[PDB]
């Protein structure tokens, strides 16, 4: 039956909602170009200006060379896409019988080839542009922030978090709209065909996460290699304050926050946005929904992200206008009150779309059967992943903010050296995970229950139905950290410094909770793909107790470390060579130390473009290869063990790598601040606590930053490969078997 | 039909090897004693005695306080195993019918209930034994390792192998002997409800596991507390030769040696051993075998294990009689050969075995059909298991031995500090696992397809069918670790330091490789005994997409981490407090540091004596628990998800933890000994690469000495543990799914 909202109507929200988001966005980055700046005191404002422009330039110079062959590796993949989905019925141009309805005819699965190349080729470029359009509001609010500094640290918040939510909004948006166009376009050839239109339009996501796995990675060894250098030579050796202008390696570091943690991580979770979008809507296609030809229960996952869009624009207005920050005690509560607000409101929202998009009863495709489900059923499905992520996000806030005990705690133990700081640290990582899984666990179970993969897959679009509140507390981040790295080499007021390293602890914290999201969906969009893959793979049960089956879930379950091993090595090689280099300088040229010599900025920023345009090849080719090499060599089930393996396996090291890292970067921020008899009893900068702090924060640094976050895009890439290339696997794989 | 064995023959034979391997023990035992000392140069003997009893005070004290509560969790934990079990048929005392066979009649599951309670005492006692007898010869041979280093390498090498396969000698020849004296007294009941025998046979692993994970635990917490604390004060801090008897926590740390890593460790494979053992019998009592009442094919098993004692021996002699060590470039290669010599002379003695022991066809037991069989197939299957065992040994070396890369370029990477020492340490564990990965799914594939169960089984037997030669290598190392602290506690000279130095870092190498053969059995033995449950639950299948089963899998995945924080934050805690101690008495106990004054000893060993008996109980009480409240609660479908995952989750964490912590240490010596110019461009001892590498050695402590390590007890824990309690399981539990 149709629900409320018309067709039509459906057809206008959608696009209303993006171009709301859009507006939105260009509004507050309107708002935040009124802090003016110019390389033409009025000496620290022109020198703020020409910090920014080298960060700027260096920033937009790495993409440019990252994306390039990025861009490449998209175009050949795109042709293995073509080719093998092609393949499957020898490339005929005839029109088949549809597998979910042996009465209709269906066009050719060659068009599904076709137009899985199309889809994939867009996500591909809309995660690209969502990690470049990160980097240019980022590395044009940076300094910006520092300028807003100067009256307080609640203007700063302001233009730093007007500024996330640029990008939150831009990229929420964009990433809505071409989905929607994409669809509609699709729709024109496909008509009646919707199994095959929403079949070709999963591409989008394998695109968007395809492109996102070479730029976590290349952006992360980027940063780390520079971050690593930097603060060792500098801080632990030399003396010298964290982001010195004296210190070669402080442009690539703070470059790098652009190129990583903005860029990489915008690209990031566009693939994650993407994939859930993409799951609901092919299970929904051979459902009720798809069946019938619904448009609005059928689009109702994108009108959850329209209505999101709505509620985050609201959100954003209680940290943006209608709250002021006055102390640095209120900025992480700010931030959290983001969560707290978006989710509450979502809560209502999702009930308002759930009542007026949905028939009160459909059936949802189960393995082979129609499933009865009932719109309550879906709305419980969404918001057990909407609730899942704030349990998330305040225990993930709990464990790596240096307001709680387990981070002071690992601060305190810096008492006893580097060896009890990085004990500490990696057992809080450890113990991290233990409630974010039983989050996980409890959103699989209801939203199984209810509704099988559609279920689960809108339980991570539930947990990513607030995406611009998130990209926006997250975004927040990097910007606030170059801001007070602009603010040391523009040798401002150490007041200065003092309230952006404020926004700055608190950003470590966002950060981590944006990678408790991260990981949290796509642990749900990925199972969800698993059991789509299932069904398209025409495989009848996935058992545990078959040689096939448990061979791929134990070598699945390596692949997360085996690519951890990989990440790891790149940046400890890297940020070795880093350390040698700004010796070299120190050591070597005269006045360097005295600062009356300029460092060489450009060696630095070589040696981490080198190293991570060389090194996001292998862990990139690692991902991207598996499925294709199991699916092709040991066929189907193999690969279904191995798809539920690296899941389970890659969550646990992918948590605890980013929180042990969130929780000594804070640790050492505790120990630089000293707010606190504690703090200051670790204190002073350059005390052996403080350098075993640095230790700790710099063995985290490639945990996560380069490793950790990227874990998340391994799990979720692999399913969406897996789904895509599922009938040329079942067909044409399991050769070893074959041959034998 | 039967075999060419007769099962009179069989019942000769196997304590005949076992009393063999007994009288070997002895006499290896006799040899080292004709090295004499006494304490109430001959003046440097009277300190080295002096010394030895300090230790031998301590591990015994240690292991007697440590052993009374662990006696005690034993004889609670079987009164819940004749409860539960028993509470399966209401306690009835009439027989019943078969649960494999519903034409037979059986022998009542009340006196099931009963002789599991009984064979798992049997286990925990034997399971003490081992750890006891471990510690015995150990802190035996310790000082006369020592001693004879005052002759060379290879003496002290000798008569400290020799002391390690007294310990191999003993627990293997022990632990058969045990095994086969119960099936025997088990059999006088049962007649011919074989079912019921090897049924209740399996109490014998679950009794060794259990009380082996509180000995590596506890042992583990007590020894790295020490560790960490000595090594942090005495040479980061002060200056000082580690193990100098400045240093109050040196007895502790030596005592530690043999308290953890020796009995602890003896424990631990003892469980593996028997697991192994019962899960071969428990499938092949309800297959052919069993059900035919052939004996000495069901004993097949006990006559693998006999045959390899005897190996065992032949082997020893090459290491002990035939050869000589001059370079110490010898030692390591002499250990290895040990080995491969096992395992080409266990190769043929497996196929000797198979083809008298062995029916040419027979059936085993398949999720409840009978599977035809070839014994020269289930001689493959050993024999996967015993080379897979050979891989991940070579492997092993590979990745912590000191004369190789990977370990020489972590400790290379020790001149940029010890950030990028944990960053490289942390990779190469990451690294290290993909080999051993892929020799188990290797022998997985091969096993499984094979012989099912029994397959999967008799690999991980095969794999320990050389156990004693495995012991005798391993227990070697910290033989010679406390050799070298000894010398140092006796002040001898450098060049008796130098010597045991070179040693030790062989026994590094061949520690990491024990862990190996741990971890690898126990992903055999667990899987087997996996699919055991699942039968004996009366599971049809094990699907992975369904919300049951993937919630266990997940959750499961967790524990391993959750493990692991436990037993790091309790050793970070002990050493922080150990750290503490050691300053308090070299900053307020005037003429210590000149040597003057004697160190309060006691006090360090206080410490870690409080913080292990204490901090043992959590970890112990997670794995034990864990199978009875997901079964009671859950049902044994989740139990079923939360084994799969445990075992493919835990086993990537336990092999880098292992590997990291193992290269740590050796790369640490490596920069100690100063045997190449590399090497020497580090030191000299220290150096600031010196100090960052005991940064990592300490971190790796934990790692490799408590969690790591034992996470292979838990695994293989847990799958006995929901075999035993299945049936009760089946009945009484899936609660939560009941009432709602
Ligand atoms: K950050
Ligand atoms: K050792
Ligand atoms: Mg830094
Ligand atoms: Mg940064
Ligand atoms: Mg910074
Ligand atoms: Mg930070
Ligand atoms: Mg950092
Ligand atoms: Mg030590
Ligand atoms: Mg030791
Ligand atoms: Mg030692
Ligand atoms: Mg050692
Ligand atoms: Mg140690």
């Amino acid at each position: 039956g149709a629900a409320i909202l018309p067709d039509l109507g459906t057809e206008i929200l959608i696009p209303v909602c993006a171009v709301i988001g859009i507006a939105f966005a260009l509004f507050q980055w309107l708002l935040v170009s009124k802090v003016k700046l110019s390389a033409v005191d009025h000496n620290v404002v022109v020198k703020c200006a020409e910090i920014q422009n080298a960060i700027s330039e260096g920033a937009t110079s790495f993409l440019f060379t990252e994306y390039k062959y990025v861009g490449i590796f998209m175009v050949a993949f795109a042709i293995l896409i073509f080719l093998f989905l092609g393949s499957v019925e020898g490339f005929s141009t005839s029109p088949q019988a549809c597998s979910y309805d042996k009465t209709k005819t269906c066009k050719p699965a060659l068009a599904t080839a076709i137009f899985s190349t199309v889809s994939f080729l867009l996500g591909g470029v809309t995660s690209l542009v969502s990690g470049f359009l990160g980097m240019k509001i980022a590395t044009y609010a940076n300094a910006r922030t520092t300028l807003e500094a100067r009256k307080g640290v609640g203007k700063a918040f302001i233009t730093a978090f007007r500024s996330g939510a640029v990008m939150g909004f831009l990229l929420a948006a964009n990433g809505l709209l071409v989905l929607y166009i994409a669809i509609n376009l699709f729709k024109i050839y496909y008509g009646d065909d919707w199994g095959g239109l929403f079949s070709a339009i999963t591409g989008y996501g394998l695109g968007g996460s395809s492109m996102a796995l070479f730029g976590r990675v290349g952006g992360g060894i980027y940063t780390k290699a520079a971050d690593v250098g930097a603060d060792l030579v500098g801080k632990v050796e030399r003396n010298i304050p964290e982001d010195d202008p004296r210190n070669p390696a402080v442009i690539a570091d703070n470059v790098g926050d652009n190129v990583g943690d903005i860029a990489g991580m915008g690209s990031d979770l566009f693939g994650s946005y993407a994939e859930s979008s993409c799951a609901a809507l092919v299970v929904a296609s051979i459902s009720s929904f798809g069946l019938n030809h619904e448009l609005t229960a059928m689009l109702y996952p994108l009108i959850v992200s329209s209505v999101g869009i709505l509620v985050c624009l609201l959100t954003t207005l209680f940290a943006t206008d209608f709250f002021e920050i006055k102390a640095v005690k209120e900025i992480e509560p700010a931030l959290k009150k983001q969560l707290v607000i978006s989710t509450v409101l979502m809560t209502i929202g999702v009930a308002v779309v759930s009542f007026v998009a949905l028939p009160t009863s459909f059936t949802i495709f189960n393995f082979g059967v129609q499933k009865d489900v009932k719109s309550w059923q879906l709305f419980l499905c969404v918001a057990v992943g909407l609730w899942a992520g704030l349990i998330i996000g305040f225990v993930t806030e709990y464990y790596t903010s240096n307001a709680y005990s387990p981070v002071q705690d690992v601060a305190d133990s810096c008492r006893t050296g580097a060896a009890t700081n990085v004990i500490f640290g990696l057992a809080l990582g450890y113990k991290s995970v233990i409630i974010p899984i039983f989050a996980i666990a409890i959103s699989i179970f209801v939203s199984f229950t209810f509704a099988a993969m559609y279920g689960i897959a809108v339980a991570a679009l539930g947990m990513l139905s607030t995406i611009a509140t998130g990209l926006a507390i997250d975004a927040y981040g990097p910007i606030s950290d170059n801001a007070g790295g602009i603010a040391e080499m523009a040798g401002m007021s150490h007041r200065i410094r003092e309230r952006t390293d404020a926004l700055d602890a608190a950003g470590n914290t966002t950060a981590a909770i944006g990678k408790g999201f991260a990981i949290g969906s796509a642990a749900l969009v990925s199972l969800a793909l698993f059991g789509a893959f299932v069904s398209r793979a025409s495989i009848t049960t996935v058992d545990v107790l078959t040689p096939k089956v448990f061979i791929g879930l134990i070598v699945g379950a390596m692949l997360p470390y085996w690519f951890s091993a990989m990440t790891m090595k790149s940046v400890g090689s890297a940020a070795l060579k880093m350390v040698e280099e700004v010796r070299r300088q120190f050591n070597t040229i005269p006045g360097l130390m005295e600062g009356t010599a300029k460092p060489d900025y450009a060696t630095c920023v070589k040696i981490s473009t080198d190293a991570s345009i060389k090194e996001m090849i292998p862990p990139g080719a690692l991902v991207m290869l598996t499925p294709l090499v199991v699916g092709i060599l040991f066929g189907v089930e193999t690969l279904s063990g191995v798809l539920a393996g690296s899941l389970v396996s890659g969550v646990q090291i992918a948590i605890s790598a980013s929180n042990t890292g969130g929780a000594w970067d804070n640790a050492k921020k505790y120990i630089e601040a000293g707010a606190s008899e504690h703090a200051r009893s670790l204190g002073p900068k350059g005390s052996d606590c403080h350098k075993a702090a640095v230790i700790g924060d710099t063995i985290g640094d490639p945990l996560k930053d380069t490793s950790g976050p990227s874990l998340n895009i391994l799990i979720k890439l692999m399913a969406v490969e897996s789904l895509v290339f599922a009938p040329f696997f079942a067909t044409h794989g399991g050769l070893l078997f074959k041959i034998f």
